[PDB]
């Protein structure tokens, strides 16, 4: 009858302008109002924000617009002993303190097949890209940068197919930056450099050259933004995990505690 809260981002971290505050409990929360009342978020410079639940275990808090660089954020999760409903009580308190770094916004336009990275407003890279093919398109929308991997094996088991079976495969991938929980990454794709800037060839990921992928890995951080426009796909769900900014402010602010 105890549930532990876990808070992101990490204490002392510098994050990008799109990073939400996240509180994820290890059990489903029956009384969302009780949980929200127990979480106190302070910012400097002061800016208003609000809570929205992505599912029964995890609540997010963010402002209306992307954070101002330099903002310092204190999060007090004062859940110890709090009745979170159906006889579940908060097992402990948590806190975190973080700051916002440079504004880093990369825009991938399917009309041009270019991924343009802007750092504090300056165009710093114009990367040819190859996105998802028509049958497996990359969704449009605002994506938040998550984890980064120098090397990762992307294999067929992600789509339910065993690696050693006739249609199985496993691919060594370098410089992979996650931008959705649905499985979209910006990564090195040496095999498709000819297509990048011209044709979409992937299962949904943003293929770029080895040089550009390493640059992206080295210069982006958790909470930075990738925006995809003009693809034949739909829109990234607001509840993806890294899709929070796709929910309009009035819906987000109104919340879903009840
Ligand atoms: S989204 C994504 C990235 C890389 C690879 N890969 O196999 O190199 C895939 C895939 O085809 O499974 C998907």
């Amino acid at each position: 009858h105890l549930t532990m809260p876990y808070v992101m981002p990490g204490d002392g971290e510098v994050v990008g302008v799109g990073e939400p505050v996240a509180i994820r409990f290890d059990e489903n929360i029956a009384d969302r109002g009780a949980a929200e009342k127990a979480i106190k978020i302070t910012t400097n410079p002061p800016v208003e924000g609000a809570f929205y639940w992505l599912n029964n275990r995890e609540v997010r808090w963010r402002p209306e617009h992307f954070w101002k660089p330099g903002t310092a954020v204190d999060v007090a999760v004062n859940t110890y002993g709090v009745d979170l409903g159906e006889g579940m009580f908060g097992e402990d308190n948590v806190q975190t303190h973080f700051t916002i770094g440079d504004e880093v916004i990369a825009t991938a336009d399917d009309n041009t097949k270019i991924l343009t990275v802007r750092v504090n407003g300056e165009v710093v890279k114009s990367m040819p890209t190859s996105m998802g093919k028509d049958s497996t398109p990359t969704a449009n929308g605002i994506y938040i940068v998550g984890s980064r991997y120098k090397h990762i094996i992307m294999d067929s088991s992600t789509y339910g197919v065993p690696v050693n079976s006739p249609n199985g495969y496993r691919t060594d991938v370098d410089w992979a930056t996650q931008i959705s929980y649905s499985g979209v990454f910006v990564h090195s794709a040496p095999w498709s450099v000819g297509a990048q800037g011209h044709t979409n060839t992937s299962h949904g990921c943003l293929n770029v050259s080895p040089s550009n992928a390493q640059w992206f890995y080295d210069h982006v951080k958790r909470g930075d933004i990738v925006e995809v426009v003009n693809t034949v796909g739909g829109t990234l769900p607001g509840i993806d995990g890294l899709g929070d900014w796709n929910i309009p402010w009035d819906q987000w602010r109104a919340g879903n505690a009840k």
